[PDB]
C-alpha cells in the first residue's frame, strides 16, 4: 500500500555553562611615627606592610 | 494506459553543529614585604607568585 511522506523537521539544540572566580588584597602601612621620630621593633624592624 | 506526471519536486536538507571550549587563569602576587624589609622562605625564596 501506497502512503505519502511529507518530510517536515526541525530540530535545535543549545547549551552553555561558564564559571568565575575572583580574589584581590591590598593593605599597605606607612611606617610608624610617634615622638617625631620612626618607631623600631626589635632592632630593624618598621611598624609597616605592603601587601597585594 | 497514458497518464500524465507533473514534475512538481522541491527537496532542502541543512545542519550544524559547533562546540567551543575556554579557560583561563591569572594569579599575580607582588613580594610580601613586612616590617620595612622583604620577607625571605627558606634562603631565597620570597612570597609572590605569578601564573598565567
Amino acid at each position: 500500500d501506497i502512503i505519502t511522506v511529507t518530510l517536515d523537521e526541525t530540530t535545535s539544540a543549545t547549551k552553555s555553562a561558564n564559571a568565575d572566580l575572583s580574589k584581590t588584597n591590598e593593605a599597605q602601612m606607612d611606617p610608624l611615627q610617634v615622638g617625631g621620630e620612626e618607631l623600631q621593633i626589635g632592632g630593624k624592624y618598621n611598624f609597616s606592610y605592603d601587601l597585594n
